[PDB]
């Protein structure tokens, strides 16, 4: 029984329990390199990529998102034919990259070949348990198949569900049980793990084969996308902070004289229509995407410059956490 | 010798907040996960709940119900011996169901004991705030010797020392839990109690060795908090105040704010002591939540997800492999959630 | 070789308080209502209940240390009168049933004048509160006191520490207060930035005291009858209450509505108001709870309860006996009607 | 090598509201204790208190304020450079006081560190979101060979190896902090800071082989924080958000909700100019001398709980003990 003494062992870290500490810097803000590669295919200008949910990416938003240095995720709650439709429309609005998200179904297969030949540059096998031979089986298949295609699966939060995934043909994984803001799994299943615990342990795993991580959902505040990108993702992934931008999909509710987007998880009622652990709000409006990507990556370059971080991987590498106490972060006047 | 002196503060405890399970390799769906369980050789569940011997939570009505189900309705003992005698029966004329009922550690005990037995009870349930004691030891004993194939629950009790007591006494379930009832003051007003998850880790440690099951009583806010319960080494959970406000828990429905409301009161509260003195339990309020056969669907459906994500295809799966991870209080912790108007009727 | 023991040891000490830890239940067939709570300070000073009202003048004056000690307790009288009214409060409380109480005295020129004054009004014992027990200053006026009253029974504090309470028993002190910082009208630890918490204080003065057989009294941080039972478990042999007792019936001073709602005043001895007649006390107000009776029966209770769970039949074994667990946060943590 | 890799979650950092001090034997009352502290021979201080270089703390008749009261004001950059050596003078010309000059890291800063030394100024705080820079670095050494006396006070840095380097380019005195401050959100926008009992401690430890004192700025909310900041190595504390609300900080006082309040804002925020400070509104807390009274009037209590007859006795020999939030934990 030694599975029996090791239950209560293991331990955790969230983006609020930790701070990246300053180091010897001789490279500016605005002179560092926010660059990134997941594959000889997929090379990003910046590391932020848009979440594959209904309220968050369509043709629009991965064009913007694309024009930007990043990437969107064509969302997967629409026919085949639409999403291919999306897909070629984005790679031909002047050869931008796009993902687009396919379940683990049985007319996967089927989508992923209408996807690849509208040209997606990689699609994401997510689905909640990434670390199940269903998944795995699967990403063997579309392996098999496609072997130049860029497949990121998830979701994953620990090294041995990582190393099982590329071995089955994954080239990026991941990251994230639990930790969404309209992710409920905790609360309903009692699952899940710390987010920068999580990436950390999963990049130590993809670390030696040499495959990149998405850190993906819990980011509130560009700070704590510039301690997931140095706890060892190359990448971030975002829900909320995009739902209430201008290039998502859906219309501007007012409620009260505010403007609002409504942001729901993809296994809550409404996009499902076996209890949810998806949940529904509302997010307030933020205008152009291009305020929110500018205030992120600027944030970032901040960090970078506090770390003395010309180049992500640098970052990765040799950036160095301090942890407190909850009494801490307090410590991060009424305002106007 | 100071031993005791120095160990005064050594021990930590974990509650169901500090932990989450950690997702395993799994092979297996929610759908197809066995949430049955034996607690022994004569009593069967289909489902790991046991809704509470509390007057406010279950009488013969709830305890049907929760059979129905594929649980366990423990009756509560805040009445005649007759008159409880008469519920356990009608549970029995309604099917064959199984039954539990509460004997608290008294004189009239036996007296009890016994027409509950006429009545063809499961299981009896001995039920004391402090079982790690003498008169409870002996007591289970007493009733050992006079029904041999009896199913005895006997608790409650939060350490392997206290456990290890109540096996050796023939008890065949122990109950498990000092202090976390939602209703419960025991560790305001006393000071006393352990961190639930410790001690069902603990007291199951100790069980495990003797083949004994044990229940997780009280805590339990969330479905997650009894995946958590079970995967700590409990075979079944325990409820009170998830049970209180659905339609077959005994007690009017009473309107408050428009909005509809029940009563949920500890067994140590100054009202149900009633039916100088220091409470340990307190009187409040939940909503209605309508049906019983809705609450246990979202409940076994967290069960179902969680035992997924673990990788188990039984709850003994569960028991032996599960892992948790510790977290921070920054670790429990934008989008506003909107939820749906209230049914005033 | 210079040392770098002190710089180095800056940050290594850890500190515990009540909302810390819980009492972990024993095997035990003693019922609460029958357990002893009969506690001894002293030959001279025996307590039928584990409880003393701290010496402050919105808690303790003559029909308070009344009350008290016809519970079973004891009533500190406070200082902030003059001499010769201190003294004849002692008096009503001494003839009215022959019964024990204390009196307050503070490190002063006029110290010993007030002491006397005391002694001859057959104070049982007399309490040495300053801010900081840790103090020359203290100790030597408790060696000035104990060469002149060597029958007298004496209270030195205030202490958090090993050395302290090694050096006022040195002394000459027969009972040491323990508390800097955790009174709940206290803001030592705001204004100073000083203090330990009150669980690891007492904790770690009780294992100086225990070589001597030295009994500590356990001073603030208590707000619940849970509390308490903590304290003594963790070495005292009795508690010092102010807040709990301060808004009961036989407290100094009248009831103030606020609301509608009946209310008494509660202060520091160290806030502006009591000093006129920079502050590390404050000024508060707490609800109206009649007669000290029932907040003693609550108390007393709550303690046999602990006992009963702890296995323990006298507060000896609690002291000695008695495990804790330490929780976090969330181990801290329906509609209450 | 994996060694970076793996030492990426392994320190631990303290803030205030972590620790409180032990209370030691005692000799010294209050009242006797001495506050008094030496930077530089050629600056001495009367108490340890430091007005903050900001365009809402800090202008000459702050400066002179403090200095009345035995401490320093440092004079905020964001004004002209003869506009800020008259503002030097002016205080200078009050009765020979002490004067501190805020200087940026930019090409006019050796020009404008001219200016402040013909009107005869004290010290100057080289100060930016990131001292441990070349740049800092490289400014330090050629203004340490160009005025070899003056007192150079340069940070922010957070570390021992950013104290050791500033200390060898020749700063005086080393200025520490970097996230702790009330108006600071680069914890939030860069997620990037250490805790500040943890920063001094370390950064202290650094400058006590070179004889050489750290200010410790930012995050002081009571004077039970100044005290634990001077007791884990600091020699003097800076201090923003206490002094803006004062009436000789700049400005004057404003009104919202029909109450008195005083803006305070970040020299980082949109308004003193990616934002890394707020701002924000104060109560009008009165004159500068009575919260001066209370600041220092705390640290006489504390020095007297751990026995320190001065600050180098406190700064030696106290001890902390570290607690939990419910640690930190009637109607008032
Ligand atoms: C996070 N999440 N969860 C869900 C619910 C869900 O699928 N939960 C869940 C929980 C636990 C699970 O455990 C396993 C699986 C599994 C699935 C799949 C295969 C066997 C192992 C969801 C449902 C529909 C659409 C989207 C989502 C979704 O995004
Ligand atoms: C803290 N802070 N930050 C800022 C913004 C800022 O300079 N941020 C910032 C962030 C991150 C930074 O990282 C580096 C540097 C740097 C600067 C400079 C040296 C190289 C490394 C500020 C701007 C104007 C005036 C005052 C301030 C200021 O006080
Ligand atoms: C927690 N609690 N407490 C009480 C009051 C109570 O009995 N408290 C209590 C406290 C402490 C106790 O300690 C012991 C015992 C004991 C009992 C009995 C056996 C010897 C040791 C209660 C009363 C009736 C019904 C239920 C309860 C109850 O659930
Ligand atoms: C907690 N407290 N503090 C105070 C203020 C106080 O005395 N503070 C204080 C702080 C620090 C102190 O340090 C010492 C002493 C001392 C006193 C006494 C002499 C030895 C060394 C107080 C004053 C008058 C009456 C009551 C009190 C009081 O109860
Ligand atoms: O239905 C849901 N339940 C739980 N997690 C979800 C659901 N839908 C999306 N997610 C995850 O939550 C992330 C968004 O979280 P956010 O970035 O904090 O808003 C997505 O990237 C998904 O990985
Ligand atoms: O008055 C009481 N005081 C303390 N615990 C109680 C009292 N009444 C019931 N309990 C326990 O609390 C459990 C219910 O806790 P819950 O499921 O969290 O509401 C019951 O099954 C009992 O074991
Ligand atoms: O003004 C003061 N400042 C700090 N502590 C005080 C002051 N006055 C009384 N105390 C202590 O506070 C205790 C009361 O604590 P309470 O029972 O939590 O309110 C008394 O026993 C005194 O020792
Ligand atoms: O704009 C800003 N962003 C971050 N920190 C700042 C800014 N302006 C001033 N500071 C720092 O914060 C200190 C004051 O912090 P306070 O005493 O908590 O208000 C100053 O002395 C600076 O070191």
């Amino acid at each position: 029984n030694a599975m029996w003494e090791s239950k209560f062992v293991k331990e955790g870290l969230t983006f609020d329990d930790v701070l990246l500490v300053p180091a010897k810097s001789d490279v500016l803000p605005r002179e560092v390199s926010v660059k990134t590669v997941l594959s000889e295919s997929l090379q990003l200008n910046i590391p932020l990529i848009s979440a594959g949910m209904d309220t968050v990416t369509e043709a629009d938003m991965a064009i913007a998102m694309a024009r930007q240095g990043g990437l969107g995720i064509i969302h997967k709650n629409m026919s085949i034919e639409q999403q291919a439709e999306q897909v070629d429309k984005v790679k031909r609005s002047g050869g931008l990259l796009v993902g687009a998200a396919v379940g683990v179904t049985a007319d996967a297969m089927t989508r992923i070949d209408a996807l690849v030949k509208a040209s997606v540059d990689a699609i994401v096998l997510d689905t909640a348990h990434g670390h199940s031979q269903g998944v795995i089986d699967k990403v063997k298949e579309v392996r098999a198949k496609y072997p130049s295609l860029n497949i990121i699966a998830g979701n994953v939060a620990t090294a041995e569900a990582t190393k099982a995934l590329i071995e089955a043909g994954a080239n990026v994984v991941k990251v994230g049980i639990g930790p969404g803001s309209i992710c409920t799994t905790r609360v309903v299943a009692g699952v899940g793990v710390p987010q920068l615990t999580a990436v950390y342990d999963c990049a130590t795993e993809a670390r030696k084969h040499g495959i990149p991580v998405i850190a993906d959902g819990g980011i509130k505040y560009s700070g704590d996308m510039v301690k997931a990108l140095a706890a060892g993702a190359h990448v971030v992934m975002l829900g909320s902070m995009f739902a209430g931008v201008a290039e998502s999909p859906g219309e501007t509710e007012i409620y009260q004289g505010r403007q609002f987007k409504v942001y729901r998880g993809m296994g809550s009622v409404g996009a499902m229509e076996l209890v949810p652990e998806g949940i529904e709000g509302r997010v307030p409006y933020k205008g152009p995407l291009a305020d929110t990507v500018h205030q992120l990556v600027g944030g970032l370059r901040a960090g970078m410059g506090y770390c003395g971080a010309q180049d992500l991987e640098f970052l990765r590498e040799n950036a160095q956490f301090i942890r407190m106490s909850g009494a801490g972060l307090l410590e991060s006047v009424q305002i106007t």
